[PDB]
């Protein structure tokens, strides 16, 4: 059901947290080859996460589940902010701008946390 889809979306989000934290450690340690691979894997994880979120939102709309639709619209808007920040982080890595990369790492953590505040209301709405 939409809940098994929620559970997979939540798990993909958690996988991205895990890989992000490994990548932050690799960035701090100066292991650029690792950072490159973790960024590629994060890109794939965020693409999958977005796919699942869109299926959940479309299913909620087709059900006419107004509260789930509202929460999912809010969550996905914050998710898109995070993706913009992620993209900027990737560009800072490409450009060799470690100062900006550090800053974006911090911003992405805060934007991710902002969206997660909605997750527990989403689960009970769907
Ligand atoms: C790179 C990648 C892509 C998709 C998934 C996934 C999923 O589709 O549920 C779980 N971990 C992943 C990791």
């Amino acid at each position: 059901s939409v809940k098994s889809e929620y559970a997979e979306a939540a798990a993909v989000g958690q996988e991205a947290v895990a890989v992000f934290n490994t990548m932050k450690a690799a960035f701090q340690n100066g292991d650029k080859e690792a950072v490159a691979q973790y960024l590629a894997r994060l890109a794939s994880l965020y693409t999958r996460h977005e796919e699942l979120l869109n299926r959940i939102l479309e299913k909620a709309r087709r059900e006419g589940n107004k509260e789930a639709v509202t929460l999912m619209n809010e969550f996905t808007a914050t998710f898109q902010t995070g993706k913009s920040i992620f993209n900027a982080m990737v560009a800072a890595f490409k450009n060799g701008d470690d100062d900006s990369f550090e800053s974006y790492l911090q911003a992405l953590e805060k934007v991710t946390a902002k969206g997660e505040t909605l997750a527990d209301q989403i689960a009970k709405a769907l």
